[PDB]
């Protein structure tokens, strides 16, 4: 079972997420989003406008979202990808190599339509 | 097979209105959703930020939607019962007695708070 995994606020939805996501998990058998909590969504220098429950909830309602976790954190994903079995690591084109670290972990994947 | 229905513009998409649609499917086997257009939307004294299309896609990708199809008008509903093969009519509390009209052709279900 290939694993998929992104992280994000997801704060106001628009398509550009489901894209997104929908991208992420055509990428594997199973995807898993870690939804960024209020607290670091704080630490983000963010105040979501929906808070982590409605904003997981709704993750949850989405046909390619499997599981969503919460971020709590900046450390956590080297942890995150060995405690889920995560085979593939998916973020925005915004992130593009930011995240190369986790490259001999699992399989990183910076996406290009991602505003 | 209970084919439910439901109408609605659907824009700034989140949790409440998930909710609505998940109780809806929950209804039956399979859930249509008669997306306000956006030309009906003007017709409502309503204007969405997302574009029909992209609401159309979001509201696709949630598990409890099988299936989208366009509302361009007050005066389709018996016609779109009747074309689908809806048995269950679902609405918001706050229409609760407005589509009684369609009792005769479907199960008509006003969801509570």
């Amino acid at each position: 079972m290939k694993r998929v995994i992104t992280y994000g606020t997801y704060d106001l939805l628009h398509y550009g997420h489901i894209e997104l996501l929908r991208r992420a998990r055509e990428m594997g058998d199973y995807l898993i989003v870690a939804l960024s909590t209020d607290e670091f969504n704080q630490i983000k220098h963010k105040k979501s406008y929906y808070d982590y429950e409605q904003r997981k909830m709704m993750l949850e309602s989405i046909r390619y979202v499997d599981l969503v976790i919460p971020e709590k954190g900046w450390g956590q994903k080297e942890d995150d990808v060995e405690k889920f079995d995560v085979d593939v690591f998916v973020m925005g084109h915004d992130w593009e190599g930011e995240f190369d670290f986790l490259k001999d972990k699992c399989e990183v994947i910076y996406l290009k339509r991602t505003e």
